[PDB]
């Protein structure tokens, strides 16, 4: 096969994340929230399904902001506890189809890690997948080409990649690539999107959250 490795040296470098504690998850929430808020007017204008009522971005932003506010007032090193705080804030602030779905995605994500103090890349992936399950079960009649589709494709990318990727930065980068591909495909699933010439507004809002998650993993601010 290969050279048998036996070196006592430990690999170098700083730009990698092995474990996510409660303050890194808080930073992901905060930066995700801020990135969404900065894009809310755009996400509103994209809204066409089920009605073109100009509100997806507002709805998602208000929902996410409720979660963020609870987090910022109640930080913890324990990721499971921080997730309970985030979940509660989303669920007591969910607005619209998109904000309800967002709160259910993150309810299932957070429930999956409730007893953890920190998570690794595999459990980050598993938590995205748990959130997709929760959200699909919450919606009586799921429709494809939507925030659900983008979340599901993102979580299956996460599962696959995490199996051989310990770095949560590299994992989240891949999740975003694959979530973007799914978002760009939404008009091929939901007719009104292709007729109007837009991607799904809920899916776009979710991408905005994920992009902020990556900024936080890199130790950066939106
Ligand atoms: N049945 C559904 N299945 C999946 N996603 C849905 C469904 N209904 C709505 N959505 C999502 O919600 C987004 C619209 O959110 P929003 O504008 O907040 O809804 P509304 O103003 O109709 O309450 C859609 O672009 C889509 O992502
Ligand atoms: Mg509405
Ligand atoms: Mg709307
Ligand atoms: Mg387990
Ligand atoms: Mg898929
Ligand atoms: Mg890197």
């Amino acid at each position: 096969h290969h050279h048998h490795h036996s070196s006592g040296l430990v690999p170098r470098g700083s730009h990698m994340i092995s474990k996510i504690n409660g303050k890194l998850f808080a930073d992901m929430i905060i930066q995700g929230a801020q990135n969404l808020s900065n894009n809310a007017d755009l996400v509103d204008s994209l809204n066409v399904y089920p009605v073109p009522d100009g509100d997806t971005g507002t709805n998602m932003n208000l929902t996410m902001t409720s979660g963020r506010e609870e987090v910022e007032n109640n930080l913890s090193k324990n990721i499971g506890e921080l997730g309970k705080t985030f979940s509660k804030g989303l669920l007591m602030g969910a607005r619209g189809n998109s904000g309800v779905i967002l709160s259910q995605l993150f309810r299932g994500f957070c429930k999956n890690i409730e007893s953890e103090s920190e998570i690794n890349s595999k459990l980050l992936a598993e938590s995205f997948q748990a959130g997709v399950e929760t959200a699909y079960k919450a919606v009586m009649k799921p429709v494809e080409g939507t925030i659900l589709t983008v979340a599901k494709d993102a979580a299956q990318a996460a599962i696959e990649k995490a199996n051989n990727t310990e770095d949560c930065i590299e994992l989240m980068e891949y999740i975003i690539v694959k979530a973007n591909e799914s978002l760009e495909n939404t008009p091929n699933l939901l007719a009104v999107l292709k007729e109007v010439g837009v991607v799904d507004s809920g899916g776009k809002g979710l991408l905005c959250v994920y992009e902020g998650f990556l900024k936080a993993l890199k130790g950066e601010k939106v």
